[PDB]
């Protein structure tokens, strides 16, 4: 019960507090950054057009689409059978990405990556659709959740590799052409990649297709966002406000009956100048020393589940330098990311009436960190401070979008749906509960939070991609 | 456009307003009635104003991993008799086979001296019909365990024994009052060769809804979420919650100690909150509420709270409002049939008006009123009818939140742990299908003494199959 340690922990916890005033300030600045990014090309969000202008109804049926997803660990290819009535049949296969693609001393080229993806695609069709592999007229949606300068539904150039990829010659190239050329070269020229999509876009479309007609009567999906190891979100913006879009293209869509286009905000790079975002010593150390892309996606680094546990590690290391916390032969030193957000899951809701056994056990399993009960009480305070900051900042982009689009007060009993995927928002105990708190503190107030629904929406990288491809031409 | 009619409608709408202060008053008064009703009945010295608060002898919430052989369940309501088989698979899943049959109108006519043998002999036959259809090969071999869902007030003395206190819905079989309904049902089952079907549990539709929600609530949910209430909001209303055994004073003190020694800490209580404040000491009341109770109710004087929130009377309140406006010569009923046709306007009719869009000149309202009573309407008239409907439904939704708020305060269920979330598992046509009913309930909860901070931690979750899965869970744990 070292009072020096206790006073140190309380002061560190106070550095993570996000006040009502701060939420308001960031919500206003986020809308400003949204508008700057919609202007033609800054301190504005990427606000990247996705060229998706139609939300599915849920009754589309009578078609089978293909979908491919390149992630940080696996490459997935699947077939999506739309059955109507909010249902679908899906067959999928995942294969690990060779580790050579994440190491930069192997002369890895874009042809190596996209030829391997074409191979996996060929293996999938040979297994699940052998009779129609070379004959069928497949339409495929390519889920590519990386910074991409999208110029149409089927064309976009890689801006920067994230998630640890190390393929240099992909930057600046249309990834749809790179993938299509390899698909042609292995005898799958009948597989046309007709859509380039994000996991955020897919999450929104997937929720629109599964959202029942009775549910969708008063509920309306307005946002598709991810809160996992990374963060991002998308929403529907009025065509008139997307000034960076070719004004001639705008009129073409307006005459065809379109009124909105989904925007990939890429809000992980929100306020990278840190003009208003919080910043602790631990946030700076994580950015400049333990990040694959130092200086980028700083907002992401304050909410993502990849860094939450690391924030705690650096807090305990700093407490050990002050001779306030005894690591007692642990393995926290010189082992970045050894404390994961999963470790914190067992500490967040751990009960003190159990002498914090789950906390004791969770720390021994991760780094053989032996602890006293009084130390665990204080470690829990640090964890709860870390997660609340992430949860409160996570609500800012959502609040900003609902205010800009004036989506809450659209009709009597108007309810809005925020489709959410990701390890943190889905499984971190009380994360969504704390997001709802921040929303109630944000300018939408308690009245608005009551009409907002954070609903978990899975299958974004499969059904969502298939839906983008349905309306496009083979 | 008639400003005379508009001024009358707006003034009628203001009579249905439930204020924040009124919610607070009713929430505090409801907690008082909860405590009066948990006390034993030595006399009626202000205790007659207490809620029934009936012990159910259900003391264990399912975990979600319960599993075992197919159980049977029977459900008698005010309209239908249901028989089903429920296979509990563990891991929050189950397979259910069910059959529904309407209660013959023979039971709703009081000029035939209908007896308990007629009812329970009919139920035994339907049960036999169910087993012969879905389990023909094993109807006579298995040792079936059945849970009996009986959505009526019952002076329950154990999990498998309880005497009917009063028929509360649309039919009255006089010789059933005071008799154990499990014994009446079991004897008729024996007489038709289903003596191998043992009725081992008597449960309420509220209790079953709570138990079914405990079984479906995920293990990850059970970390922070905890089901605390099972409620019904349909043609009737009622709810249940878990009370500490120490607080159930009407229970035999020896039974209290016996259960505490067995590791029990709470028992589910059937509040029967449909009879809340039948003296109308604080509930709102319009002339239309009085007219419906004394002239169009099968049980005049009873379940007045229910008559202000249940979906059986919401549409009827509108009918009496339109009839009263025609007596004042402000509204033209034309060639409609609202006169002398009670309940012809149903809550489903009002469901199409609640969210009907005015930018389409309220077409759904036009169609719903022509189909229901051939009432032709103008746009200006439909605007005003929609206002009346929205006033009626909001009052129902606001009063519906009062018992829930009261239970959460009485049991201090919101502030039990960091990130403490509570689940109110609810069934019924209104809370499930009436557009915006739950949204308006959440509003009233935020206005109640739990405040916005508390509403955010309350989750009104629709829980179906409660009268089956809930009964099956009682029969799984009970002995054949």
């Amino acid at each position: 019960s070292d009072p020096k340690l206790t006073k140190a922990v309380d002061s560190i916890c106070d550095q993570f507090i996000v006040t009502k005033s701060k939420i308001s300030q960031l919500t206003e600045y986020f809308i400003d950054c949204m508008e700057k990014g919609l202007e033609p090309c800054n301190k504005g969000l990427p606000m990247i057009p996705t060229f998706v202008t139609d939300k599915p109804s849920g009754q589309e049926h009578g078609v089978t689409m293909l979908a491919a997803d390149l992630g940080g660990t696996n490459f997935r290819v699947c077939s999506v059978e739309l059955l109507g009535n909010h249902e679908f049949k899906i067959e999928q296969e995942k294969s690990k990405i060779p580790t050579f693609f994440f190491q930069d001393d192997h002369h890895v080229t874009s042809k190596d990556l996209f030829q391997h993806m074409a191979l996996i695609t060929h293996q999938f069709l040979t297994k699940h659709h052998k009779d129609v592999i070379q004959d069928y007229k497949w339409k495929m949606g390519f889920t590519f959740s990386y910074p991409v300068d999208q110029t149409s539904l089927s064309s976009g150039k890689l801006i920067r590799w994230t998630k640890g990829f190390k393929i240099g010659d992909t930057v600046g190239q249309d990834v749809v052409q790179l993938f299509q050329q390899e698909l042609n070269d292995i005898g799958l020229s009948n597989v046309h990649v007709v859509a380039l999509t994000n996991d955020t876009t897919g999450t929104l479309l997937a929720r629109c297709y599964a959202s029942s007609d009775a549910a969708r009567a008063i509920n309306e999906p307005v946002i598709g966002c991810i809160f996992g190891t990374g963060t991002n979100g998308c929403y529907m913006e009025k065509l008139e406000n997307i000034h960076k879009l070719d004004p001639a293209s705008r009129e073409e869509l307006l005459s065809q009956g379109k009124t909105h286009m989904c925007i990939n905000t890429e809000w992980g790079s929100f306020d990278n100048e840190l003009n208003h975002l919080p910043t602790t010593s631990y946030d700076i150390k994580i950015d400049q020393q333990f990040s694959t892309n130092p200086g980028f996606h700083l907002f992401e680094k304050r909410v993502s589940g990849l860094y939450l546990g690391e924030i705690l590690r650096n807090i305990l290391l700093d407490l050990e330098k002050q001779e306030l916390f005894d690591l007692k032969e642990s393995v926290l030193k010189n082992n970045p990311f050894i404390l994961t957000t999963e470790t914190l899951s067992h500490i967040e809701i751990d009960t003190v009436e159990n002498d914090l056994q789950d906390t004791r056990d969770a720390l021994l399993k991760a780094a053989d960190l032996e602890t006293t009960f009084e130390e665990r009480v204080l470690i829990q305070k640090l964890v709860r401070a870390i997660s609340r900051r992430a949860a409160f900042l996570a609500a800012v982009p959502i609040a900003a979008i609902l205010i800009k689009t004036n989506a809450l007060n659209q009709s009597y009993h108007c309810q809005v749906e925020v489709g959410c995927d990701g390890s943190v928002v889905e499984h971190y105990p009380g994360f969504r509960s704390m997001m709802r708190h921040a929303l109630a503190l944000s300018p939408i107030g308690p009245e608005g939070e009551r009409d907002v629904h954070l609903r978990i929406s899975k299958d974004g990288s499969g059904v969502g991609a298939a839906l983008c491809a349905l309306h496009a031409n083979y």
